[PDB]
């Protein structure tokens, strides 16, 4: 889903994502509890 220098969609990443920072391309970490 995506790409850039992160933890795209991980084990511990998989949810609640711990912040943003796990989420390197589109994906970010929002209210709905992974970096979505």
């Amino acid at each position: 889903g995506c790409i850039l220098n992160g933890r795209t969609d991980l084990g511990t990443l998989l949810f609640r994502c711990r912040r943003d920072s796990d989420c390197p391309g589109a994906c970010i970490c929002r209210g709905n509890g992974y970096c979505g």
